[PDB]
């Protein structure tokens, strides 16, 4: 067997989500990955064999933030339903922001799995937020906090802002040769589309 | 006749197989007609694309004239009606936003600006317009129209991403089509309540 070397694997995948962030695609450059990285290729092939082991490598990574924040969404605590929501919708969407990429790679995982992958991926990425979604969008309807809706398309919703982020980023920038999206925009970007999420669920 | 029937053919072949790129022999062979004459009338798949897109967004241009006329209606009633249509035109077409964005990540200058005034800043100036209108008559909250400009216009990679997980991830029964079909109205619904003071 192998002798570890910690953060290296780290590396590699935060270098392959600059990549894609900055080129408005799902795909990477091999070569670019060892280049900005400066980890040659056999790194690359032992920890994640090939560019699809690599993309499911940074979708399960980058997922992790989403799913766990359902834990704090669905935990016992002194917060109301609606500040428990809005803590859940600014993580997702300040991810959204880090990785605007992210709804289509998934996407692009989805589309390309056999049945087994199609399962896991929705066993691990779509169905805990469904049912975390159904119980604790189903009880705030009944407690009269949120408007009746429909808790699995509110979950499609509130994906659908990382593929607002992606387009923006892409249009402002080859049609207007501006760059959004940036750090300084951040907290402006993240809090009207958080209060546009909460606008659109709550009962007025 | 001919033209006409390509492009549809193409935009069925997109929405029933989740991606852009299109095989020349599909579209040949589900619209009966010839591969000579899709280079005839297009000149290569870019042309194809570019004629697509053209087609597809002229209901959402049209939309924006209806939108800004002085008629009459309330200022809610003008916008939902303008959101409904939007969103009808995204469910039949949900490629349309990967549409645009591949053509507009693909354009050279020329491109990218007739796709900004065509497309794109029609729909923005509208908005900034009418929604800074309706922020002072006190119907709106404040938004940002570019984040809403966004927000409608992504309604389409919304259906598109529906359409692609419930295909692969869910049952194929009658439950799943009434779903992928309840989130158009779900959409217009909440586009509105996002908006509505």
């Amino acid at each position: 067997d192998n002798l570890e070397t910690p953060g290296a694997r780290d590396l590699l995948l935060q270098t392959a989500s600059n990549i894609m962030r900055e080129g408005d695609v799902v795909d990477i450059s091999l070569s670019e990955l060892s280049l900005r990285s400066g980890l040659n290729s056999a790194l690359v092939k032992y920890y994640f064999g090939n560019k699809a082991g690599l993309l499911k490598a940074l979708l399960d990574r980058d997922m992790e933030n989403i799913v766990k924040s359902v834990d704090a969404l669905l935990a016992k605590d002194d917060m109301s339903p609606e500040a428990k929501l809005r803590r859940h919708i600014s993580k997702c969407i300040d991810t959204y922001y880090d990785y605007p990429y992210l709804n289509r790679l998934l996407m692009r995982l989805v589309r390309d799995s056999d049945e087994a992958e199609a399962k896991r991926i929705a066993d691990q990425y779509l169905l805990p937020l469904h049912r975390a979604y159904n119980r604790f969008i189903g009880e705030g309807v009944k407690a009269g906090v949120f408007r009746p809706i429909n808790p699995q398309l509110f979950y499609f919703t509130v994906t659908g802002a990382a593929d607002r982020f992606f387009s923006a980023r892409l249009v402002l920038k080859h049609c207007f040769d501006q760059d959004t999206l940036t750090e300084q925009l951040r907290d402006s970007y993240r809090e009207h589309t958080v209060d546009f999420i909460m606008a659109g669920i709550l009962a007025h």
